[PDB]
């Protein structure tokens, strides 16, 4: 017999994916293990390898599954909360990296983000960090919201918090990678808020993703204004990909609001949609639950105008190599922009920077502490 | 411009490494990110795939020292001291992964064990769990020791605790491996002894690692016997590796002092020195302070009399494929020690079986909570 190992051409194939797949080692957040990896792929059918093929995406799925399940049976059968936990926290992991690039199956995908959900809701039961769960409504919309608060937080021993809010990408869930950032901020002693908006986390494939999220922003402020634990004259906005162009839209329209936004790899403009690589073409297809005849026109409509005048200060994180939003574009908002943006680009980095967000997070969340110090904290 | 990427063929070839460097998600033990490895292996020097040759495991000291490097100045230039401790712990985990297979430079190595231990000591500081750092003297060697007590330990708000005494194996550092271990039991309100014996820990390549481990883990037993914070009636041993061959011994010569023995994938006796895989010659060489020609003596020196009695219950997590420590004389110790003796043989897995860690340490860890149930806790 040969040990279970993951095929040479599967793990280079996936390369572009295996830092997202790690992500930041986390104290809350799911995170997956290398043997996680290795249990998804090491059965995985070969002369199967194009990332851009239904075929590929419908078997991780499939694979990834039989993981998340595996860790279910662990957590059912555990004779103490701590490993229930642990047990929740690696399904929860295993299910997000089973659906997030995975659209072929609307009511299978949803499925997945309620068992990602559901793990979620479980592990704070037994953790030892203060969770506000509630629906913000914001018109018709009931929007997911969860406010929370840093280690051994007591109102009574402590002044009005900063607070960060957090958007999700186009393919993040909440609890998984928004959590996983937000823990840079926890550990600073700020509250920080994570949200579903519409075709954001839980809504992913339930409503259309909203272009003017700050709409869905604009409630939250107005949330932590009214929250006595909250020093809502020390709020940060932060944004990962797709959120990054929301950080962008808020700080356009509601910049005033915050000290400080953080873009992790957003643009001012999304690339060519005819033309876009791997799956992205149905990522933004389902986030929209618009077809691709549809989409470019939606582009033509995301793209900002730069002109328009920035109301804060902005750090933007980068990679020269980005595919999906430019690094010229951004440059040209940098430039525009001037005194109030931050560029930090790294030269030979994909989307989303991934090979350095363990370094670039604790600059950014270095960063925002000194914002807050700048506006008297 | 290319994304900076590990390539395929060097994946590939570090297959059976991946595990061990990413090993266990931890809230305290140093630990790797994706993005590290990337920064370690990406500029690797190409047609240098050979595990068994010294000029890989120069150039791989020296591409993760240049990582631990970068996480250093990272560290010394952090805003906050949040920042600095997760710097520290990245640096230390890069440089364990530049030694733990790097022989031909002793002081180059112990320079690399001090720089993790100097890091160490630097987040014991910042951290928020109680740690008792002292020497124990037995005859003439002034023996490293950490007892640490779990998250929010009040003396005066606790009962005695149980505690677990972890060994290192061969080419494992206390604070990484070890400690990332030890977090499953002080996840459960446990205290947790790890230690720095003869040859193991910052005293690898100082002094020659001792085959009597149980000497030094009696010096331990006697200091917890004295602890009013420990109750010294309810004590594990735990082992990796060439430390889970020392749980064996424990079990034998002082299993009386111990409700239970844990051995990850340790064994009675090594495979024939002269044929053992990749750098293993060297690494036994090295722990040993021997040559080539002297390895095998010891090897049947260490080789335990499986017919001596077994003094508590043990528990062995143990691969098919282990190549170190065959499974034949492992299930020949399992059927010979009988009722006092479980294994977890694991179909499909290599030495240490770490494609299952998470899941293994799970049930391990749960396994002694029931011990220690088992013994009136
Ligand atoms: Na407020
Ligand atoms: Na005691």
């Amino acid at each position: 017999n040969k040990p279970n190992r993951i095929s040479p051409e599967l793990l280079a194939t996936c390369g572009y994916f295996m830092p997202r797949i790690f992500f930041l080692n986390s104290q809350y957040a799911p995170q997956v293990h290398w043997g996680d990896v290795v249990a998804a792929l090491s059965h995985f059918p070969a002369g199967n390898l194009d990332l851009s093929s239904e075929e590929f995406w419908y078997e991780w799925m499939i694979n990834w599954s039989k993981v998340g399940d595996s860790y279910i049976n662990i957590a059912n059968s555990a004779k103490s909360e701590v490993s229930h936990v642990r047990a929740l926290r690696s399904a929860a992991a295993c299910y997000h990296w089973a659906e997030f690039m995975y659209f072929s199956d609307r009511s299978r995908k949803i499925q997945l983000r309620e068992y990602i959900r559901s793990c979620f809701l479980s592990s704070i039961k037994y953790s030892d960090l203060l969770v506000d769960h509630q629906y913000i409504v914001v018109d018709k919309f009931h929007m997911p919201f969860f406010l929370i608060f840093p280690k051994g937080y007591k109102e009574e021993e402590n002044h009005p918090l900063p607070c960060v809010i957090l958007s999700n990408g186009l393919d993040s869930m909440t609890e998984i990678e928004i959590l996983s950032l937000a823990e840079f901020f926890l550990g600073k002693n700020m509250a920080v808020a994570i949200f579903d908006g519409p075709g954001q986390g839980i809504n992913l494939g339930k409503s259309p993703i909203a272009i003017d999220m700050e709409l869905y922003v604009s409630s939250i402020v107005k949330l932590l204004e009214d929250d006595a634990r909250i020093n809502s004259n020390l709020l940060c906005f932060l944004g990962i990909s797709f959120g990054g162009y929301f950080a962008l839209r808020v700080a356009q329209r509601i910049g005033d609001k915050f000290c400080c936004i953080v873009n992790l790899s957003g643009g001012p403009e999304i690339a060519e949609f005819d033309k876009l690589p791997r799956r992205l073409k149905e990522d933004f297809q389902f986030a929209f639950m618009q077809d691709n005849s549809h989409m470019q026109s939606i582009f033509d409509e995301i793209k900002l105008d730069i002109s328009l005048p920035c109301k804060t200060k902005v750090f933007t994180v980068h990679g020269e190599l980005d595919d999906i939003f430019q690094i010229d574009k951004v440059k040209k908002l940098d430039q525009l922009w001037g005194d109030n943006h931050q560029l930090l680009c790294y030269e030979s980095e994909a989307h989303v920077c991934l090979n350095k967000i363990n370094e670039y997070m604790i600059q950014v969340s270095d960063w925002v502490s000194e914002q807050f110090w700048l506006n008297g904290y």
